[PDB]
């Protein structure tokens, strides 16, 4: 009854947040490592207990380099992306999706749109405005999410708690094949 | 973007009438097919629309239904509710054929008759055997045993948890 999740994504996406609050329960407001320690998660699917080991990620000096190296033995990918960041919407299609066909092909990808608590911040509004940019809509990462053959498209946010769980779930039926 | 379903049961367990009511829109009760006509239904999964060939099958039929496995994408393997016994057969027949043909496929446990758990007469039915409506938990053990993909419930005669099974089964498809 165990598998492996691995999450990717641009730095500051919201990758480590999200999983301290799935796993720990609270957001880190002071201290966030640069990337999550290995942990076992509990998760329920259909009454069945499986343990959900969670791989972070990052692309910092040495921990770019040996990111592929946590693809192996793995059973489902989180790519990630932030709603208040265009620019890591179009890296998912760029640089993700290139990364995992070139070293795992067969796995099932949730696509996640993160931090989805800023999609109507004014303040980011008028800062993605000064390039005609908008907070990613579901549509735009409902769209992206096929166009890069994802299992399934999610929206998070790991501030206000909302929706976190349910990736987590999901992340693990695709898992369990 | 074309997927194919489909689905085995025990006969009498509610295959046929499920289809209908998901592709129709009205439970059948004139007229029931033993096997309904193939039919390709739209499917909205993440905002993607697919569609999704229904394939019926039946038990001339217990030796010809092979036929319908080869390029399938997702299996239902059906029970109903009121019958234990067809629980039973899931694992004594269903998913070592289903495994036999497809091996590849996600399958899904689908509880079918569910308006009939709290059914007064159905239950004192099944006592003269010693037995009981099939509960969630007893539906879930075998979907473990039968390392499914998801274990769902439904009633197509009230038409309770149709679309998502249907909505379910197109998302596992998609593996
Ligand atoms: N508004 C908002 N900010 C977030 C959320 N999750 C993370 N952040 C912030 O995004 C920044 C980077 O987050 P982090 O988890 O370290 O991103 P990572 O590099 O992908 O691990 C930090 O300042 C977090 O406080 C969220 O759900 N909402
Ligand atoms: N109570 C109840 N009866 C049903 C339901 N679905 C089918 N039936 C009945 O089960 C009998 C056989 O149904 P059918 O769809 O032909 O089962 P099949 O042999 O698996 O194709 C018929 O009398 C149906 O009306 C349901 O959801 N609830
Ligand atoms: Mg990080
Ligand atoms: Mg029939």
């Amino acid at each position: 009854l165990r598998r492996k999740l691995v999450i990717v994504g641009d730095g500051a996406c919201g990758k480590t947040c999200l999983l301290i609050v799935f796993s720990k329960g609270t957001f880190p407001e002071v201290y966030v490592p640069t990337v999550f320690e290995n942990y076992v998660a509990d998760v329920e699917v259909d009454g069945r207990h499986v343990e959900l080991a969670l791989w972070d990620t990052a692309g910092q000096e040495d921990y770019d380099r040996l990111r592929p190296l946590s693809y192996p033995d793995s059973h489902v990918i989180l790519i990630c992306f932030a709603v208040d960041s265009p620019d890591s919407l179009d890296n998912v299609q760029e640089k993700w999706i290139s990364e995992v066909l070139h070293f795992c092909s067969s796995l099932p990808i949730l696509l996640v749109a993160c931090k989805a608590d800023l999609r109507n911040d004014p303040k980011i509004i008028e800062e993605l405005s000064k390039t005609n940019q908008h907070p990613v809509t579901t549509e735009e990462g409902q769209a992206v999410a096929q166009k890069i053959g994802a299992y399934k498209y999610l929206e998070c946010s790991a501030k206000t708690n909302e929706g976190v769980r349910e990736v987590f779930e999901s992340a693990t039926r695709a898992a369990m094949l």
